[PDB]
């Protein structure tokens, strides 16, 4: 057990403590390698094929290099190599809980299949962490490198999904407050998870990344803020920090959101919807579980991943006919139709409980335009896509503090306006896409008549083809011409 | 002759065609050789060595690739080898006009040395492009691999200036329009010059390039607007093309208006006029010009570039010592010292004619503290910059036009507000920083005092470091706090 | 059916004509998209999670590059669209016979699963495309876009495999001899496919690529060689040549076959041969295949991927233990362990059918030492690496013409001391390891002496770290 | 001052010490800023327009990352804050002795120009170093931040030059021994000042670097070796450092060495020559030097840069007539031109005092072929090139250390033969290129048949092309074939 040296093509060569090398060759942490970073976004960018394994890797790399700066920078933070081993274990560790196809998963399949639980990658991590932990006697080994298992557990936890339960965490005090900022940063978003997947997805996607980690890493350090220690950032850089927000609404805008790759992870789901009554995971004991229900026993949910899709495809069985069709389809680039985008205007927000009525809705339109055929709900799909900077509504630069070169313990808060006209005026939307799982030209021609004369009625955004695609329905909107 | 393959390592491999390297291997092409692309700041980035020559071979590149690929998807549009040929030269001259500097000697020094005559780099650039046909037997070979000087001469003027003054252009008739929006484009700015420094200036400065011109050439398509042929963008591009004005934004922020440069850049113009009366350079039949004459002589100022900076600061002649001591300071990094920024509100701009007033003003204000040094107007510099997408407060996206999948010789317009709501509000603002000639510690504190009273009399916004640079100023302002 | 874009991040924005893409959408070339180009590779880089759909992408692209090019610096050849889209669809369609983990399945599974068959990934690949072709309705979608299926489909076949078996080729003329140095140059060794490779693996190993397919592209021209139309590179790019199959060479010395990554590909290949009487893949008419029988059907073969990894991983059943502990083995790092390296001396050279005998070689040697356990054959792992430019022990670029700038239309040769004394002296060498799947100290100890022993017997050079 | 950060589009964020700062900050380091890393290779490559500034900044970063590396693996070592800072020092200033156009100045113009004076870069960067901290007082900045002048400053000369007259030096004692191997390699070349230019050319020239510098410092140690201290690699890296100089051969093959770049040298060389007598550069007490004697005085040689080409350009003086006619035809491409290439066959390497006797041998060849016009020497060039791998014939590899990780403190020899049988036989080879200064189609027919003649005569090898230029010459060969 001495460290081990990884070359990873982000990052380079990346030295591995010996802890967390025992951590990563467990069967609950390669099981990462065979979950696709993002999911069916490598059936449109075909350079994505990374999977969540070397994506952790980077996170933990990344986790390691702030904490290190900061203590080498800030010795009086008295950062200890406990304190720096942890905060790498989380960066290692807070993917463990994704599921097949990653935000497939836990964003559409399990919402879908079990409406009434509440799940999510971070719950799921904590779950996964634990059970790794405890099936491959991780605990004396955390104690022979100097962690205290009870507590330093508990602080990973924290660091992955938050308090787990006035100072709300029990893992750390108060005075390495700033530690939590690392990881997952529930205060403004700002972590080494954004990092690594920004560059390691326009690595692989073959979209160029903008924003510079390392130069935020170099002008990082940690402040008193109304009675906390946080980390800040140079006052100067905080066009950069508009501009980190800024990249990732253009990699979602311009990938993880690309209308046919949701149309595939929708498809994907609907195949794992009907494959969910008949394939079979083994778990704890000997009991069965299912795709929807392995989230609720870590040994079945370690043999969870994207094979189920291949399982699904090269089954023989009648009961998985349907799902198998579905598959297939997607081979065949059989895919349902995108009829076109929308958004609503204002204030509206549309909520998760009226998704379902949206189909019924189009379904319902009455377009003035002559039409042989007649489209039904069951025909639409209407996927509601939630745009934001990370925190709904609101500005997460105005949660950052930031100090200047006069007095560089000394926080300051900076407002947008100080800052540039030209930024955001708002910081969340929705798109609305509509497809059509008819495909042929007649089908398509009606299902765009009902989308623009839905879109008319419920007052939302013209689309950006409405007048090539509905010609007779764009005039009767005045609002948009 | 036959066809030259350069390597350049922005876009690799290129091919020159042998009319393109007559006019490359010229004096006043090679010129470019010794004219920095950002100026002053390599003095900052100190990557940021590379010329305008460089940039030009790029820009002769793109506009060729851009022109070819229009022509292969569109036959019907005639677009000729000869049509090729003039876009390329137009592409590779289109730089040849900049001075010492670049953006230094037509944005600061002629401006100052020369009040009454209005230079643009582009009006230089079709003056030398004249003596270097004029000066190096170009015509008989532009007629031997077919163009006709008379049109074509005109053609890649018009490329570069406009109209040399109903269709106003005389080098090329209406059914090839589309032409004059390659190398500079006038209506919304979208052309091969901005691609080129992108990449180029990225690539030098260590900041990672965004925008995919690759992929807009791709997408790129000639439809009828307005009965005119224009270049038009695939409808899903639209937030693409967002993106690249926003990267040119950045771009301007992070690297061409760094602070630090401006200030080299305005310390080397000082120097430069400092050395006007004394400098000569010789021109047409023996003829001394100055730094600010050259502009009247193409002979003289072929030999005017970067080396006017070594000139000075290499001179023993007494009379250049002021000029000499300006660039021996720059050297020692003996620079005048950065105040502070802010901003107007709202649509409120500072026109040119009001500049040499501002220091004047700054040196007026009253500041309520308790000030040991006194400082008069010429201890200040007051350097106003204006941030925008390039083409004052328009948004260029709104002249630009769309075609979609359905209809692709259907040319439409897309307004702000289908795309999203988290694009600008704005498309201009202005800068306004002040600096202080005077570099003590004393001097510094009291400068900082007259500038943020100054920003509060005026209602600018609060400077981002005000609380820390003048306490007891901004407790007056209670939008500031 | 226009042409569709696809954005690939290392060639960028590739167009696709719409027969290509007719091509791709079928579950026999989507099945690529499940097997990783370097196998276990991946468990020691772990960029390395590129699948040979991709590269598959890319070597079409690049195919298409290279037809454009010499197209249009010489229309003279008179290479037509037709031309071009076969040229394409082999570029594609030439990784199309690959197996689960790529290398490991024709280099280790099937020569010890089925040592009487004479596999390659070449043959499986032109009968997955003959599959492909005839399963999708290929044929008629050729014919509408101008491309005459019996000689086309026999063009594209050759141009992955060779002479189907004097022009010893039936798909085109020997006016068109240049069109088969394109996708699989049988040569010379200079072709797209290593092209795409240099650069798609070294994007996500993170080593970086050295050679510039690019230029080679822009200085490429065909010529008049012995009565045979040839691609020939200029003069001055022999160097550079010289550096393609160093760049090559240097690949396989840090990557291809690292140490680890070879004794996973080894474990992975001891657990497929342990799993291949239970793992079941069903083929044409509902007939029943083996992991070593896929072969032998192309509809089974079609389904036959990495996903049979994770089958067995997953695997509850108790005659799947011994498979799946070998994986599980895998996952907790407890690998089959190096003893050690050795070479022949000369140009002696161990024969591929000489390979099963190694480790009984290795087991019976009798050396001169105490010695607590002994060890038998099936303990012993014997990997033999050939490391050459690609013919063996011949230089590849006494096999490229050239042609000079005062004279574009003449071929000539040059030889290794026009170029540089600085060259390698041999273009083959052979490399071989040892490892025991016996990894207590005790039997590793035993397992080192037995080899040295054998390597004194076999007269191989003295390994190191005595 | 404190720690400025600088952004290098090779390194990223670079922290520079405010020592360090303060050497950067004067006339004599800044001077770096007008020197090209590559001279005449812009003429070729258009992107290598880099500096030796930015060069030894690199340089400067890369020392002391290898430096902090050594120490934070081996605190046995004792490397202190002090060592790490004179490593730094020695980094930065190793190329403050380069001359305009770096080799072209020590490796063509000085032994043509100076032929009784031996200098070289190395001995310029040790008295331009003396001349800084003498004239910018750094001696008591030094000694601020801890150094000690007078073991320092011998220390710094000595990483830069070696030995300055039994362990040799005085800077450091044996026990520190290693620290000399970072710097300049003198005992087998490797060293950070390689891994620098390779990353830096390569991204300029727009060829890509295969070798790893970060993975080598992640394997690098100090082990006793014959009773020193010297850095050794693991026994793994073998492989990767003949691939190393495998890299540097290329990239002189390829790049530095280009027959093109290298002819501009030569007319760069020749105008200098013809100039020498009539440029001016004022030195210590307004004393005159030449450029030939710039060299002995620092204050002149400080201004003493790439400027020269541009003054000797643009100068009007009827003297410098021939010198600037040489410089105009470069600019108009009218080049001498390249005739061919060969090598000598066997072991003795042609010396340096047989270069003259070249052109003569290559005029007198009587090739047995119709020739109309007859060339003299003069009308020849023959540039002789030495490649190596820094050690002439020796084979550096054998001059490298190795340990294994079970006994890192043993180090051992590693041998070709354990490495591979596809290695180099040989270290060290001779090129030869002829150049003809008449360009016409006759005298170049002409000059390939005296090339192609002598070749035979001197039994060197055979041109690559010599069947197509010289068809009637090479048949006589029997060793031709
Ligand atoms: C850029 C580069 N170049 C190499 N020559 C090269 N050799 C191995 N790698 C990569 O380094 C990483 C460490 O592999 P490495 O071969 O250095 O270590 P090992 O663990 O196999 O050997 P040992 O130190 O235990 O004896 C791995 O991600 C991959 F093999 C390389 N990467
Ligand atoms: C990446 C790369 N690799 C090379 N081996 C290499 N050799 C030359 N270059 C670069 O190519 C460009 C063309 O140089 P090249 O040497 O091909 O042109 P030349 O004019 O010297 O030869 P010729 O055809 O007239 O006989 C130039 O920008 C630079 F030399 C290279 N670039
Ligand atoms: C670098 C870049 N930037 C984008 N904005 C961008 N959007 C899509 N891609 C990528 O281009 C490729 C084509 O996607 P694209 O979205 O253009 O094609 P589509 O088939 O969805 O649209 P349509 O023309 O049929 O309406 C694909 O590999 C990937 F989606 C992008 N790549
Ligand atoms: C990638 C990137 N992004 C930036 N936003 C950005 N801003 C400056 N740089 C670059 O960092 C380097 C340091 O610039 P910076 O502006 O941080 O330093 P300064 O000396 O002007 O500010 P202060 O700390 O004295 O107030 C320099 O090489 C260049 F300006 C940037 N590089
Ligand atoms: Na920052
Ligand atoms: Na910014
Ligand atoms: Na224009
Ligand atoms: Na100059
Ligand atoms: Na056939
Ligand atoms: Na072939
Ligand atoms: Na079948
Ligand atoms: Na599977
Ligand atoms: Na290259
Ligand atoms: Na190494
Ligand atoms: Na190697």
């Amino acid at each position: 057990d001495t460290m081990k040296v990884i070359n990873d093509p982000i990052h380079g060569h990346i030295e591995l403590h010996p802890l967390l090398v025992r951590i990563i060759d467990t069967p609950q942490f390669q099981r990462l390698r065979y979950i696709k970073q993002l999911g069916g976004g490598y059936y449109v960018f075909p350079g994505a094929s990374h999977n969540r394994f070397e994506h952790s890797l980077g996170v933990g790399y990344l986790a390691g290099c702030l904490v290190h700066a900061l203590g080498e920078k800030q010795p009086e933070l008295q950062i200890s190599e406990r304190d720096v081993l942890c905060v790498q274990i989380a960066g290692l560790c807070r993917n463990l809980g994704h599921g097949p196809f990653s935000h497939m998963f836990d964003g559409r399949f399990i919402p879908l299949a079990r409406p009434e639980v509440k799940w999510t990658h971070e719950q799921g991590s904590v779950m996964m962490f634990e059970h790794l932990i405890n099936s491959n006697g991780i605990k004396p080994v955390m104690e022979q490198y100097g962690l205290i298992p009870e507590e330093d557990i508990c602080f990973i936890k924290e660091q992955i999904v938050g308090p787990l339960e006035l100072w709300p965490y029990k893992g750390r005090p108060e005075n390495k407050s700033f530690l939590y900022e690392i990881v997952s940063n529930k205060r403004n978003g700002i972590d080494v998870d954004k990092w690594d997947y920004f560059a390691r997805d326009c690595h692989h996607l073959g979209i160029q990344n903008n924003f510079d980690y390392k130069r935020f890493i170099k002008f990082a350090r940690v402040c008193e803020v109304d009675n906390e220690l946080r980390i800040c950032a140079r006052d100067k850089e905080v066009g950069n920090l508009y501009d980190m927000f800024h990249t990732r609404n253009s990699l979602h805008r311009r990938a993880y959101q690309h209308k046919v790759g949701n149309i595939i992870d929708t498809m994907i789901t609907d195949a794992f919807l009907k494959a969910d009554d008949y394939i079979e995971i083994t778990g704890a004991g000997g009991k069965k579980y299912r795709i929807s229900t392995a989230i609720d026993d870590m040994e079945a949910y370690t043999k969870l991943t994207d094979n189920i899709f291949l399982e699904i495809l090269y089954s023989t069985d009648p009961k998985l006919k349907d799902a198998r069709e579905i598959l297939k389809q997607i081979e065949y680039r059989n895919l349902f139709k995108y009829v076109g985008e929308t958004q609503p205007t204002g204030q509206i927000k549309i909520k998760r409980e009226d998704y379902e009525s949206l189909p019924k809705e189009v379904a319902s339109a009455k377009p003035k335009v002559l039409l042989d055929v007649k489209l039904k709900a069951e025909d639409f799909i209407v996927d509601v896509i939630n745009m934001d900077y990370g925190m709904q509504e609101k500005n997460p630069i105005d949660h950052v503090s930031f100090y200047c070169k006069t007095a560089p313990n000394r926080a300051i808060r900076i407002t947008k306006n100080q800052v540039s006209q030209l930024l955001p005026e708002k910081f969340a939307e929705q798109l609305i896409r509509v497809y059509c799982k008819k495909v042929d030209r007649k089908s398509l021609y009606a299902a765009r008549q009902y989308f623009v004369q839905w879109c008319a009625d419920r007052n939302f955004t013209k689309p950006q083809d409405g007048d090539v695609i509905a010609p007779l329905i764009t005039p009767q909107k005045k609002e948009w011409n």
